[PDB]
């Protein structure tokens, strides 16, 4: 028992990071086959960078322009092309350490690790959601561009992230590894509005799930609710709308646990109407919104 | 900016792990050069777990009594031996894989990353900290036993835990490399207390330097206080004393913010007496003590 925010084991996605090198910039790449993957930011510099013409600045740069370095290791480049947000830096060697990947485009409220990296070198791992507004919480300082998030799945790597930005507001935005941001976002240093977001309840009780597994029962109560009636609270306290899709997939936990998602919902309901009473739970005296029911099943069993 | 709970990068550990069974009984191992390192619970069964001996237990034991694996790689035992808590087992090639490394004994309130391991496969990675008491809160189920809790300094891994047991209360003991306990824990299936624990006061001042570096400011105020004075404060919310030496180890960052230790003292100081009053803190509605001052200090800058 007990109950972290726990990433996946980082190995398999250590051994692709290198540092790519365009003019005075550097940042992380990420070396699949005989493939790099980065940010296209990696082609600009300071004085163009509330609008960059990317194409033209592409346009400007050769192949022996963009320096690949795993390790101490140079790569040999023998091809470019921006694709969206990223460039694909075809190399001579495919990766030895290339684990088993895929790159997929995560769903707002799904959860992914990030491996924080600086000059190609990996510093430090973590879990974290997409927000519903597309944006994400990390921890990320200069030099942190084209950091990846992921998931793991039985030895195969599912890329879902690369970081591009930090706006204004201290948030964080990045894009799929074909260089679609996620939300609305553009790549020039701007502000840039991210818009309403609500917390994603179908996780807040997943967690509450998740505590009880653990003991952390006081919350519980004698009442129930029905979906539109707590869809109404949701309303008030911004969250997200229950779907009998989330029922569904919260049913692991009501089994396991004995208790049906709506009593589970009337629960909740009393805690955000009634705050937490300087209590806590799970070790967190706020809500919890960063555990789908596939991670506390996953870590509770 | 932005500020997490970051594990170190987990794959120079996550080659060092194995699987050793005896008899019936599964658990991790640590393999480094060509010694495999794990709990002596492996040479136990169900029936005997109120108060093992395990000095006759390991007699009834050879070599070819313990099966290594690492991956479907079988290793070959060539000697045996018990040391405190854990068994070293001799064998006859060494990790190729083996990081540079070493086995340190860390002190109440340092913090370290857990990779939590299931039949010597890796399944995530956490951040936590020693107790004062000498438990550690972490997240481990059936079959964790022989996980392991280290720090990374520019590619030397100090392993510092390994994990043995769940006290009756859901927190978690473990030993040093060498088989010693942190703590007055016995390798016995029996309640055992902990002991008073407190709240780590130089890391929660770390943590709260790191809030002002990211701009959550608000619980700055117009006072000052002594040691004194705030380690009355601190006896009365069972917090540690703070020592000349905890000032000290927080001088960076009190030269990085411009605010004197004593002034962010009474910062703490008006928080503990007046509680968060419903705001948070780095996400945060509880005073967090799991940063260290040198945690801080990696992920700020
Ligand atoms: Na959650
Ligand atoms: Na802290």
């Amino acid at each position: 028992s007990g109950f972290r925010k726990m990433a996946f084991p980082s190995g398999k996605v250590e051994g692709c990071m290198v540092q790519v090198t365009c003019g005075t910039t550097t940042l992380n790449g990420l070396w699949l086959d005989d493939v790099v993957y980065c940010p296209r930011h990696v082609i600009c510099t300071s004085e163009d960078m509330l609008n960059p013409n990317y194409e033209d600045l592409l346009i400007r740069k050769s192949n022996h322009n963009f320096l690949v370095q795993a390790g101490n290791v140079q790569l040999r480049v023998i091809g470019h092309s921006m694709q969206n947000c990223v460039l694909k830096l075809k190399v001579d060697t495919a990766n030895p350490k290339t684990p088993k990947y895929k790159f997929v485009r995560i769903q707002p409220g799904q959860t992914f690790s990030v491996l924080a990296c600086y000059n190609g070198s990996p510093s430090g791992v973590y879990q974290c959601a997409m927000r519903p507004n597309f944006t994400i919480k990390g921890s990320f300082l200069n030099g942190s561009c084209g950091s990846v998030g992921f998931n793991i799945d039985y030895d195969c790597v599912s890329f879902c992230y690369m970081h591009h930005m930090e706006l204004p507001t201290g948030v964080h935005a990045g894009t799929d590894l074909e260089g679609n941001f996620y939300g609305p976002f553009v790549d020039r240093q701007t502000a840039q509005a991210a818009g309403t977001d609500t917390t994603i309840t179908v996780n807040v009780l997943a967690w509450l799930y998740a505590a009880v597994i653990n003991g952390d029962r006081w919350f519980l109560n004698r009442f129930t609710t029905t979906l539109n009636d707590f869809n109404l609270v949701a309303m008030k306290y911004n969250y997200e709308p229950l779907t009998q899709d989330h029922v569904d997939i919260l049913g692991p936990l009501s089994a396991q646990t004995g208790i049906a998602v709506l009593d589970m919902c009337a629960s909740l309901k009393e805690l955000l109407q009634n705050g937490m009473n300087g209590r806590t739970i799970l070790g967190s005296a706020l809500l919890e919104d960063e555990f789908t029911p596939f991670d506390v099943v996953r870590q509770c069993s």
